DNA sequence: TATACTGTATATATATACAGTA
DNA sequence: TATACTGTATATATATACAGTA
């Protein structure tokens, strides 16, 4: 259930007072600020938006309101044969934003650091140039390599010497861009 | 003017109490919290936080308190304050205290690169075989421990790059903390 | 019944002063 | 005078019911 135009102007409010005092308003300290000549009508407007359920009314206590990370949505394949979790990592530390995130599986992208079990930070779209590091779907087989596309040809190079490049032909072979690895994000 | 302990404790709680119910506490509150009978020991401890200009009481308005990520140090050597940046700290076991950006290849076998931000855990307390953040003379480190007494041996993983061999007797040695966790995020084609 | 308010009332939550003790 | 509290008191800040209007 969405909010009305009146609803989210209050909703706005209250959000605009925390960021400008510390805390939130007083049903007479919203009253004020949108005009309202009678706190009630600021009461019923919380009782609105909690029946909504944007905010909390905490019972009985003064200013007693509550506004109600980066997902892993899977494992990519480093070489080796294919939502889990949030993780609370900033999505513009990284350039272009990152959108989700994959626990990679396999060794084929060593040499650049990307190890089996990092976590890797992806930028959802599917404009990637040749010679960046590409997610790419491959008969529902997600995969990590490094991008070179001729047309109908596709490789998918690795960054080991030990393994080889994944040729890939469109015209027999479904391909789709997942994203653009943007980050690598390692905890054990 | 620095706080007290409990002064800090009452800081702490203040924090802790808008992280969770995102309002301030009231001087009730912090009393049964903190375990105190009256209220008003709440009150003189939020009033000398704000002689000592950690805290603002705003007058007359109920939970009228207003307080006054991961740190980016420095650099760290794999062979060869500053930014901050928001990052989970309990997303690391143990958690992260500040990051260090990685100067070198000599960790490269283990997925430890050049410009790497590296996640640490401020600590003196580590063991043989964990990779370690460590300090000779006025030059930050990162590499795997090696302790034998006297002879303490950093080596890296890469091929290529020889350990550092340090004698406790001769040469300085900080343990600057321990390598928890690695964060890249350069813009590379 | 619902939104969107005015206007009044009131119990209680809350800040905060004052008087003490260690 | 300061820290670190107990214990009591109270003006008022505040939530929140209740009666209306459009």
């Amino acid at each position: 259930k969405a909010l009305t135009a009146r609803q989210q102007e209050v909703f706005d409010l209250i959000r605009d007072h925390i960021s400008q005092t510390g805390m939130p308003p007083t049903r007479a300290e919203i009253a004020q600020r949108l005009g309202f000549r009678s706190p009630n009508a600021a009461e019923e407007h919380l009782k609105a938006l909690a029946r909504k359920g944007v905010i909390e009314i905490v019972s009985g206590a003064s200013r007693g309101i509550r506004l109600l990370g980066l997902p892993l949505v899977g494992r990519v394949a480093a070489g080796e044969p294919l939502i889990e979790g949030h993780y609370q990592v900033d999505p513009s530390l990284f350039k272009p934003n990152a959108d989700f995130l994959l626990r990679v599986s396999g060794m084929s992208m060593k040499d650049i650091g990307i190890m089996d079990g990092d976590l890797l930070a992806v930028h959802k779209t599917q404009d990637v140039r040749n010679g960046q590091v590409v997610v790419a779907r491959i008969d529902d087989e997600v995969t990590v390599a490094r991008l070179k596309k001729q047309g109908n040809k596709v490789e998918l190079l690795p960054e080991n010497s030990e393994f080889k490049p994944i040729v890939v032909d469109l015209r027999q072979q479904s391909f789709t861009i997942e994203g653009l690895a943007v980050g690598v994000i390692r905890n054990g």
